[PDB]
C-alpha cells in the first residue's frame, strides 16, 4: 500500500545520494585517463562497503558504472539487498548521468554504452520503488 511503497522509495533515495557523492570521482578519472574506472581504489573512492548508510550497505564503482546495494535489516522486504545503478556518457564539453536497474559495462574503454545486467537471480530494484529521476533503461540516451 501507499505507507509502504513511500517507505521503500525514501530508502532508495539514500542508496542514490549515497552513489551521487561518486560522480565527481568517476568522471575525474574518465577524463584523465580516457577510460572509465574499473574499481572504486582506482576511481580515488573509498571501499565499497565503506560507502554505506541507514539504508545502503555498499556503492561499488566498475568500469565506471556506479552501483548501491540496499541494506537488509530495516528496509523495506521489496527493496532488501537489491540494486540501482548511475552511470555516465559523453556529450563532448561534459557528461550526462543516467540512474535506474543496475548495468555493466564489458570494457573500460564505446559510445559510453553500457547493458543491462546478467547476473543470475537479479535483484534489481522494481520500478514502482525508483524515483521519477532513475528509472533509465540501459540504452537510454
Ligand atoms: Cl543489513
Amino acid at each position: 500500500g501507499p505507507m509502504q511503497d513511500y517507505t521503500a522509495r525514501a530508502q532508495v533515495s539514500e542508496a542514490i545520494l549515497l552513489a551521487e557523492g561518486q560522480k565527481s570521482a568517476v568522471t575525474e578519472y574518465y577524463l584523465n585517463h580516457g577510460e572509465w574506472p574499473g574499481n572504486n581504489t582506482s576511481a580515488g573512492v573509498a571501499t565499497s562497503s565503506e560507502i554505506k548508510g541507514k539504508y545502503v550497505k555498499s556503492v561499488e564503482v566498475k568500469n565506471g558504472v556506479v552501483t548501491a546495494q540496499m541494506a537488509s535489516s530495516n528496509v523495506n522486504n521489496e527493496i532488501k539487498g537489491k540494486k540501482l545503478s548511475l552511470w555516465a556518457k559523453r556529450q563532448n564539453g561534459s557528461v550526462k548521468w543516467f540512474c535506474g536497474q543496475p548495468v555493466t559495462r564489458d570494457k573500460a574503454k564505446a559510445n559510453d554504452d553500457v547493458t543491462a545486467a546478467a547476473a543470475a537471480n537479479g535483484k534489481k530494484i522494481d520500478t514502482k520503488h525508483l524515483p521519477s529521476t532513475c528509472r533509465d533503461a540501459s540504452d537510454a540516451s
